[PDB]
Formats: structure tokens, sequence, C-alpha cells
């Protein structure tokens, strides 16, 4: 038995397991309860604090999946699978991971705790991209993962009733965090640093704890990749929920809330799964049926109105994009679109595209948003409208509203840090089209081009040590820049006036002003006027 | 008795008539000026169309420029060269139908391609006697036979009861008719070639030639158009049926003239000078580059809009030059946009802008009007001054000009004209307008016409050899349909304009260069989108 893998946290006793990392070795404990199986009756309840457990608790292999959707549109292709569940999908899920260093620091470390996406309806803190190794044999960090969770389980919502109240995955997350504080010191960390870390419904869920008081007692700076609390698809209303909710329960024969939600609780996992993409009131991509819900409780208001009205002065905030936000998600939906070829599209393909990637737009909005992003010297030149209908889905759905975020925060008192990621993987399995992918940053700032083994070129394993370093560096102090590190260019802060952020790739940090300026101004003043008179 | 000079008698129609010799740097031209081409429009004729000159007994004078149509004279900086060049420079009067002939001296053996020149001014002012419309250099150096006619103007040339027979609108339009018919019948007699006939004009001359274009009686008197800075399609050059009634009532209402028939006689009872008085107090909204009385819709001269016309016309057989200068709006920034002046850089504020821009655009909705103030801020410095002083220059200048002549040449292009595209863009020397405006609306006429080849004018030489190069493609033009010299191949070339290519050329001290797409991403704005947006 090896001393170093051996822990007292407050509910017992736990053994972990040593991993080499190229470097040197460190420990994990992987699968740690902190919150009691949320099954049976406890389904879409608050969860409660895990009971304390006798002996020695084995934590050296991860714990299952929540259950959720698998995804089936290109099986066996390593770029879909990637996301997909490694382990048993169960119920049973609310289980944590913590990657030290070897041996357990000496003094107390910055803890970043990682929450990962996949549009509230899937994800799992086991994935080989969210592998807490390298960030911790390297930049001596305490990494922490939470599984949470997500579709009907975590966020299906009968708002008002005290038996599905919303937002369940969120509070999941609330104790993960909780556990920390009261447990990292006895693993050698940080209580008193504490940085999130999330991309996509991850940066969402990071947001929402921004903008969610009971959860800002538990950490102290935030990073947000790829997604905002703010925006079209992280959010529903009180009665957007409901109706979604009892429009499911129609669908599996269910059944007076009390009633409704006793016959959900009576149904296998899989049954509620099977219906889940059935209750989007429009034919759609980038759209999720069961995501946090504006309860007046967890989020007192819009995150909209939360962000315009907040006091954000001893925050720090780290926020950027991919630079194809939107192409991944054509594939899933839009006619015209497939990795298996170059997808070069018609007008009519285009135009009729944008009403799937703007849903909820009139028929004039849709044409404004046609005429805006067509290039008017090669009006039906199929690489363009290709290229626009992927830029279409990913301003409307991140770069927009992380900017109106980034914007909202600066102005607010905040101290906010932007980039766009620009880098394409050698390695990657979509086609060139897509270019850098939603989602295709992390296993760079992760560290993983650091593995031998996995085939990245010497110039990428140089950018994501690069990378690991400006995201530790803002955990520990709140500024990504090398503090003993003399040379320009220095990472500026993003101001609403100067708005500067970084471009990340394979060259030196460049600074460049205003993040899609001009087009955001479409989608964030003009759009709302447009359909708020329809 | 028989002492005058043999190469100044010339017979038309009409009568003898007496030119003068005229001095041009290179040698000498023959100008027959103010001959008459209608009877006077007075009394009892005003508002009615022209009537053909009734013929005269012995020689007459041809060696003055006779008086300027009744008009409005500009008043904001009186003394200023800048707007004194525009206004009238001979006696206001009603009875103005006279136009101006240049030719070779002595007069050309062989039949001569013709270039006719209609002025602008709103449609409410010009003159074909100002010195930036002088024949002398064209007709000197490109052996052209040029002719300008006086038309008609504000009240006196569009004031309209649609629909009367004592005042049916577009006579000033008519009057333009009446001097193409006259040189058809005429002009052989100076050496032109009735059969190559080439209209030109600027502002509302350009607007005029559109209309004459797009008007069938007028599609049988010119050959071939250029357009410069105007069209017939937009939001100023034409006003419906409807709109004119209310204007024309609205005028006799405070003139004191409270059955159509009764209004119109109690309106040419009026003194001339009252007319123009009230002339502006018409308009429906706090608004620049709009005027009160301009071509009307009537299903007579304009069967329809310009804008369907351009849409539904088959325009196999035109040859067309169209452009537009550097800075088309600036010019009307000072006449009533608050925080603009000629005498300070005119820096405003957001507030100043967006109030701008309910003046500029004065049929705009609240939506329509953000959308505008949306489109041209510029979000990286969205409040500094410089940069909001261009902008509403700019927005005036793109919703008034450019994209109304990108839309035409789009249309032309499509319904199977040959059409060449332009964008002028040197400041004069000479220019006594501050430099924030640019190249103003108005300022390429000088170097079309070959004023800077005059010593006395302090032209620099560089302008010289420019205004030279450009009277070559305006007659190589009008002569052929082409601007490009036969000869030159190693001068760059002019391509057409294409709705796949966009192709036009930059006019400058430089040699020509080819550009792509004349304001396509703003234009797509101004000229697709505002209007689904009006609709609602
Ligand atoms: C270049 C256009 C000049 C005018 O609009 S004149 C109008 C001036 N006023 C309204 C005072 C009569
Ligand atoms: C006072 C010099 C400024 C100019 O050059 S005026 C033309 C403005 N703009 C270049 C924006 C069209």
């Amino acid at each position: 038995e090896d001393p170093q893998l051996l822990v007292r946290v407050r509910g017992g006793q736990l053994r972990g397991i040593r991993l080499k990392a190229p470097g040197g070795p460190v420990s994990a404990f992987l699968g740690i309860p902190f919150a009691e199986p949320p099954v049976g009756s406890r389904r879409f309840m608050p969860p409660e604090p895990k009971r304390p457990w006798s002996g020695v608790l084995d934590a050296t292999t991860f714990q299952n999946v929540c259950y959720q959707y698998v995804d089936t549109l290109y099986p066996g292709f390593e770029g879909t699978e990637m996301w997909n569940p490694n382990r048993e999908l169960s119920e049973d899920c609310l289980y944590l991971n913590v990657w030290t260093p070897y041996p357990r620091p000496a003094s107390p470390t910055p803890v970043l705790i990682w929450i990962y996406g996949g549009g509230f309806y899937s994800g799992a803190a086991s994935l080989d991209v969210y592998d807490g190794r390298f960030l911790a044999q390297v930049e001596g960090a305490v990494l922490v993962s939470m599984n949470y969770r997500v579709g009907t389980f975590g966020f299906l919502a009968l708002p008002g009733s005290r038996e599905a109240p919303g937002n369940v995955g969120l509070l999941d997350q609330r104790l993960a965090l909780q556990w920390v504080q009261e447990n990292i010191a006895a693993f050698g960390g940080d209580p008193m640093s504490v940085t999130l870390f999330g991309e996509a419904a991850g940066a969402a869920s990071v947001g929402m704890h921004i903008l969610s008081l009971p959860s800002r007692s538990l950490f102290h700076r935030a990073v947000l990749q790829s997604g905002t609390p703010n925006g079209p698809w992280a959010t529903v209303s009180a009665g957007e929920a409901r109706r979604r909710a009892t429009l499911l329960a129609r669908l599996v024969g269910c059944p007076n809330d009390t009633e409704l939600i006793a016959c959900l609780r009576t149904r296998p996992a899989q049954d509620l799964v099977d219906h889940e993409w059935h209750v989007l009131p429009q034919e759609s991509i980038f759209r999720f049926s069961f995501v946090p819900v504006v309860d007046g409780d967890f989020l007192s208001d819009t995150p909209e109105a939360l962000i315009n009205t907040g006091d954000f002065q001893d925050l720090q905030v780290l926020v950027g994009v991919v630079k194809d936000e939107g192409s991944y998600f054509l594939v899933y939906g839009v006619p015209g679109f497939s990795k298996d070829n170059e997808s070069l599209i018609s007008r009519a393909q285009f135009l009729a595209g944008v009403r799937i990637g703007v849903p909820q737009a009139s028929d004039l909005a849709a044409e404004a948003v046609v005429l805006h992003y067509t290039d008017w010297l090669h009006p039906e030149d199929p690489t363009h409208l290709r290229d626009a209908m992927s830029a279409v889905v990913g301003d409307h759905n991140v770069v927009c509203p992380v900017a109106q975020l980034a914007g909202r925060l600066a102005a607010q008192g905040a101290r906010v840090y932007a980039y766009i990621f620009e880098h394409r993987a050698s390695t990657l399995t979509w086609p060139l089209w897509m270019g850098v992918p939603h989602g295709y940053e992390i296993e760079f700032i992760f560290g993983l081009p650091l593995d031998p083994s996995l085939n990245y070129t010497t110039e990428e394993r140089i950018f994501a040590q690069r990378l690991m370093k400006y995201w530790t560096n803002f955990a520990r102090t709140g500024d990504p820049n090398d503090p003993r590190d003399s040379k320009s260019p220095q990472w500026p802060p993003y101001t609403t006036a100067a708005q500067q952020y970084v471009s990340l790739n394979l060259k030196p940090l460049e600074v460049r002003r205003g993040l899609r300026a001009q087009t955001c101004a479409f989608w964030n003043r003009f759009l709302p006027k447009l359909l708020s008179a329809t």
C-alpha cells in the first residue's frame, strides 16, 4: 500500500491509483461519490449529500456515465465516438474525479474544476479529452471533474412543483463545488483558490454559477470556453419547460404535478431518452430539449437581465471562441451538409438552412439574416454559401453571445480576457471545410499532445504547453500572463472601449480589436428589435 | 452690308441666325447662343406643355445667352464661389425656352456626332448658360457639336394637377423633348449628325436623361446616353400622382388660391416670385435631397414608376455610361443637418448622427432608421466624431445617388444594355469647399467639359492631361458607344459593367483601374432589404 494514495475525506477513507504521465507520476482518485445515487424516488430531485462509508473505498476507476442519449449519426467514426459515453450508462452517476501531483503537494495548490458540455443532454467527466493527468504533472495543478445529470434526469422541470423543481443538474454541480471546499485540502488543494472552467454547455453552467448567489461562495475565477449563460439555447422560460415536460409525459403515457411526476418515475430510463428529441417546438439545430430553466430561484431572472444588472467587480473571467463554431452542427439537420463530401450548397439550400439555424426567426428576420451574410459580389458561389451557413450558426449561438457577455462583465467592473482559437489539430478526423470545429481546443488545453503515442506534431506539443500555462496562470492569479517572463506582446484585458482579444494559434500572440463587432451588432442590437415587432 | 463673317450665318426651321466666333485655347469655335425653340411659356401658357417656336423675320442675333428660367436663388453663403458658380448668370424670366449650339470653326464639312447636355439642380434650378457647361472646349478639341437647352424648373416646370388639361405635369421634360426634336430637324444646318445624338447630364439632368430612356416618344430622338450622379429611379427624382396633387393644392392655398380649372387659373394670376417664395413649404417632412416639384408618374410621359420600367423594359439596343463621384452626399449636409457647416470641420455626436439620419432618410420609420444607424456605425469607435461626420455624408450619398445608380446599372445590364460604370475620385485643386467634403456632388463636370484647358483658370498641368483624357472617353462613347480608344492598346481598357463581374473603373490622375462591385454590400441594404422593411 502506497501511503500517498490514501486519503481521509469527511465521509471516510479512499484509495487512489498512481498513473504515469510522460514527465512523471500523478495521483488519481477516480469515481468518488459526492451524493446519494439520484434513483427511484430521488429522480428529478435536488441531490442529497452522500452518507459516510466504512473501510477503504476503492477510487482507482471511473464510475458510470449519467444516463443520456447516445449518438448514432456516424457509427464507429472517431470524430463522434470521442464524445460518446466510454463507461456504462446508469442513473447512479453522481461521482467526481481528482488528479494531483505525486507526491501530494507540500503547500495548498490552486484548484481547477472542469464542467463538461454536451448540450445539457450528454457528456461525462471520464472522456479521454478531459484527462487531468497532464495539467497535474506539468503545472502542479489539482484538477477536479464531476458527473452531473443530463437530459430529462437533470433538467426536466415542472416549475413550482416540489417533486421536479428544475435545474437539478446544476445543483449536482453545486454539490461537487461544496465537496471541493469541504475536502480538497486533504488532497493538498487550496479551497481559497478555485477556478471553474468548462466548454459549451459546461461554459454556460460556469456562467450560471456566476449568476447564482449561493454558488458564488464556492469559487473565485471562471473560464467560459465557447458557451454562455445568455443566448438562444442555454435557458428556457418556466412556461416553456412546463410545456415540454408535460408533452414528454404524454409521449410516454403519463399520467396535478404530483400525479404526473410519480408516473414519470415508474418509467425505465431509456423510455424517457427515446422521446427526448420529440418535444422541440421547431425543426432546429443547436437546440436542446431539457436545459436550465428560469425558475426565479437558482436563476432569479433571465441571464440577460442578470448580466445587465450585476456587480462583477471582484471577478476575473477568461472567455473565448474557436474559429468555426457552427460547422459541427450543420451535419445534424441542415439539408446539403455531410462530413463525407465538400458540402457545397445552393442559395435555395442556404435560405432553408437559415430557417432551421434561426428557428425563432420570422420571415422578415430570416431574410435580414440572409441579406446580411450573402456576399453580393458572389451571391451564388457554393463555397461562400457553405461557409456563411456555418458562420450564421456559430455567430448566433456562440460568438455573439460571448461578445455580449464579455462586454457586460467588463462594463460591470469585472476583469475579462478574451480569445479566438485558430489552430486545427493535425489529427482531426472531420473534413477540412469544417476548419476548427466546436470542441477541438479542449484536447490542447488539457495537454494531450504531450503524450507522444497520440501522434501530434512537435509544434503542437509546444503550443499545448503555452495554453496549459495561460490557463493555470489565470487560475493562480486571475491573469493569464507569465508573471516573471518578459516579452511583449502581453495579453491585454478585454474592455468595452478597446475590445482587445488575442488569437491562439501556432504563431506568437496577436492582439486584435473587436470580436465580430459589426456582425454582432446585427445579432445583439438589431435583430431583437425586429422580433419585438415581428 | 454683306461684310459679316460668312461662317456665322445659318438658317433653321424658324429663320436666319447670326452666331459668334469664340476664342478657345487651341483655336476659334462657332457659337449660336439663345436660339428660341418654343413659344415663350408665359401668361395663359404657364404650366402648359410647350408649343413650337413660331418663325421670325430677318436675322436673329444669337451671340449672347438668353434668360434663365425663373427659380429659387441660393443664399446660404452669399459671395462664395462654391455656391455662386451654380447661381443664375442671366436675367430670370418665364420667357426662357432657348437652346445653345457650339460647333468647330469653320463648321465641319462631314456630318458630326452631337452631344446634348441637360443640366441638374434638383428640378428647381439650373441654366445652360453657366461657366461649367461651356461647350467651346469639346467643340474645339474633340470637334464635337454640343447643344444645351433651358427647360422650366420648379412650379413652372413641374407643378401638376394630374388628370387635368391646364396643368398635366412633366412640362419641363416636355421642354427638353421639344429641344431634342429641334435637334433632329435643325442640327444638320450646323454640321451635326441627327443620326448620332448622345444625351448627357448630371444630377437631375441625369435623371431627365433616364426618363427620356423610359419614355417612348423620346426614344426615337437620341441613340446613346450618359448619366452622371443621377437616375430616374430612387427617392427624389419622381412623385406619385397623388403626392403631386397634394403638393400643388397646398402651394395654391399658401399663395391665396383656395374644380382644377379654377385653381390653375388663379395660380396663373400670381406673380412668378410668389410661387418661388413658397415652393419649399410643401415638402411633407424636414429633409435634405428632396425637392418640391419633380417629374410625376402620370401614366403618360411615365407609363409606370421608373422602378417598374427598368425591371421589365427591353434595352438590347442601348449603350449607356453611368457613374458617381467619391462624396455624393457631403454637399447636402450643410443645407439642413444640425451640426454641419462649410466654415468648420463639422465633427458631430451620436445624437447629431441619429437626428441627421431622420432628415437624410425622411420616409423612414423608427425601425428603418435604426437599421441605417446600426449599419453605418463603426462599432470599434461608435462615438468618434470624424467617423460620424463621414458616415452621415455616406448615408445621404448612398441612398440618393450611389445605390440608385447601382440598381440602374444592374437592371439595364440584366435587360440587354451595354453599360460602362465609373467612380470619379479627383478633387479639383481649385475647389473652395472645405477638405472634409471630399469630391462633392457636381465637381466632375468642369473636367468633362474641359475647363482646365483654359490657362487663366489656375488648374495644374496634370489636371489638363486629365481633363483631356475624360473628354476623350466621353466623345469616344458618343461616337461609337464605347469609351475606349480603338488605336490605343497600351492604355488599360474600360470593361463593360455586368451582373456577373460588376466591373467599373476609377477616374483620377492615375491610369484607369478596374474595381469590382459598386458598393455591393451596402447597396444590398438600400435596394433589397429596406424596401421589404418599409412594407411593414
Ligand atoms: C443643394 C440644395 C440647396 C437647398 O436645398 S435650398 C433650400 C433652402 N431653404 C430651405 C432655406 C429654402
Ligand atoms: C479632412 C480629410 C478627410 C477626408 O479624406 S474626406 C473623405 C472621408 N472618407 C475617406 C471617409 C470618405
